[PDB]
């Protein structure tokens, strides 16, 4: 018994991959990744040139979880073509490019000169729709007439199928919006939930103190405490997308972790926190656990269960 | 060392109190809350009419938290108005009346009939904006419009100070915003933050089912999933709104907890699921436990840290 699968024309040897943002960032990471028994991998996000990023500290992980602020640092966007171009082992495992710029004129930008080496690779595109906007602005993906406009200009400019990084949601009219939205689009064949959960605070209560450096502390929140949002949103995506794949990302630390992202709905699974704060190693241990309760279970296939919660009654 | 408040016109033997929902339905519940060692209690939310609420099972508890889809099964607003203006001993300690009408219509026509017993007695009024407006439409709070709607309707026909029950947001758009249109009514006195995250979805991988009955298994989130969360509304509000109180709700079953709440600004501390689940025996354990944190500190009263927060830099 062994978890490969095939999605998007590509073949998997397991439905595993990185989050973004997490052990990807460097040509360094992404050999790392490619070395791993991950399924796939994804890339940092990026933007049309370099980023520093936010200032130092910027992640800190907990018991629960973790917070960060990173704010986009990344080798610009010519770095990662490059990777996905020249540098990337394509009979290791399948490529996701992650795109975020800040306009979306910068995103059409990047995905113009993507669109020929995903037709000559098949690196696949990521685009993520989480991006903060400025006072006065929410973030795209709560926005959604602009959520509208970033995708009919992306699909306009890259033409080959793609798929979304959302950040969840927490309204059932805000499900049943984004979900006609991104149904607008035949492109968008994945959608992957979720982003981190938003602006939450972390302080340390021997110091007094919030524990990131930007934003007076606030950032995004991830691994444990968003296991049910994330199943959540996958769920609710599953259920409104039906011709798309939901890709699910959200406090995956455990083969029994993915088992319930799958059983909501998720066809890859994604690991940010848990990755960052156990390592690659991770990749061999939620591949054992998750075959250990199929087999305990009765189940040889993953198709046998995704997206078969029961509800009650 | 104390942890005396006073506030709104009350005075407050320490800052705890229920979280709205949580023990305080039946006569029984509000004595119960009432003979505990908590500061305050708050009345179930209620509608004009009783209701029973959702199918059961609406309500399970696991190691980092709660998820419910109750309903707002309530006695009815005129159960609520006689404990309010018959039952309650004033001399044990303050009580609050939370509202929570399906339209504006009806929130006016219950605040009408509070406010005398509010001016007589001195019951303070919790009105709940995390809650159903027309179905399709996101809930009241995520309605700015609405939002603005129900409270000038609702200050125009109560005319004494009340506070609001806030969903959590995590989009600083949506921070400025929320506290922009609560800045616009003085007679709000006090914000209390956070309701449930709204609509997880929690699946016990034994059963492959989700493991309430009501909407397919997605309710709101409390404990410990969601104290980051509670804790950036908190501070979010205590920044935004310099002559209101704020009431920090989501993740408290410790001192510990309760000490970060006050930090970031809180100044009463309600406990919803850690109540539910240890019972009223809860308070007196806080109260210690936030007495050993301020001793080990150095703090006397409350008011030496609350809102404190240390930033980075
Ligand atoms: C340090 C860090 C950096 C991240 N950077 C990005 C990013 O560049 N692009 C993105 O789509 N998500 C990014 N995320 C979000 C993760 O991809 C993931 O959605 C979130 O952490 C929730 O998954 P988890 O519970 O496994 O951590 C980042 C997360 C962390 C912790
Ligand atoms: C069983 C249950 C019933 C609730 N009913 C209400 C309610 O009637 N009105 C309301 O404002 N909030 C209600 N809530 C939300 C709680 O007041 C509180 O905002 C949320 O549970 C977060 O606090 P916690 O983390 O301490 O549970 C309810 C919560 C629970 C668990
Ligand atoms: C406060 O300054 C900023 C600046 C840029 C930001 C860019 C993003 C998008 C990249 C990203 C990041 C990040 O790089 O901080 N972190 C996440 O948890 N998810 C993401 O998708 C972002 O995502 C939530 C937040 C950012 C915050
Ligand atoms: C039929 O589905 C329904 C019906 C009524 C609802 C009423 C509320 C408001 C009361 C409330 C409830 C509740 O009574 O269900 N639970 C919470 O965690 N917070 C609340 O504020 C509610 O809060 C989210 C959810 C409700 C869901």
């Amino acid at each position: 018994m062994c978890l490969k699968l095939n999605l998007l024309d590509h073949v998997f040897a397991n439905p595993f991959m990185n989050a973004a943002g997490v052990l990807c960032s460097t040509e360094e990471d992404l050999r790392c990744m490619t070395a791993s028994s991950s399924g796939a991998l994804v890339s940092k996000s990026c933007t049309s040139a370099p980023r520093d990023g936010n200032p130092e500290p910027r992640y800190m992980a907990f018991p629960l979880g973790s917070i960060n602020s990173m704010g986009l640092p990344n080798l610009g966007f010519d770095f990662y073509l490059k990777y996905a171009s020249d540098l990337h082992d394509y009979s290791k495992k399948p490529l996701f490019l992650s795109i975020s710029g800040l306009s979306v004129e910068e995103n059409v930008a990047m995905v113009r000169r993507l669109a020929p080496v995903a037709q000559e690779k098949g690196v696949l595109l990521e685009l993520n729709l989480s991006c903060p906007n400025v006072p006065g602005k929410p973030q795209v993906a709560y926005d959604f007439e602009a959520m509208r406009t970033y995708l009919q200009q992306v699909s306009l400019a890259y033409g080959l199928p793609f798929g979304v990084k959302m950040p969840p949601y927490f309204d059932i009219a805000h499900f049943d919006t984004a979900a006609a939205v991104l149904n607008e689009f035949p492109l968008v064949k994945f959608v992957t939930c979720v982003n981190s959960v938003g602006n939450g605070l972390v302080i340390d209560a021997e110091s007094e103190s919030v524990v990131i450096k930007p934003k007076q502390g606030f950032g995004g929140l991830g691994g444990k405490y968003i296991l049910p949002t994330a199943l959540a949103n996958v769920n609710a995506f599953y259920r409104r997308c039906p011709d798309k794949l939901v890709f699910g990302c959200g406090g995956v630390y455990s083969g029994e972790d993915a088992f319930l992202h799958i059983l909501a709905g998720a066809s890859m699974v994604q690991v940010g926190t848990a990755l960052q704060e156990e390592g690659p190693g991770i990749f061999t241990r939620l591949e054992d656990e998750l075959l250990e309760i199929m087999a305990r279970k009765g189940y040889r296939t993953l198709e046998e269960f995704r997206g078969r919660v029961k509800t009650i009654e």
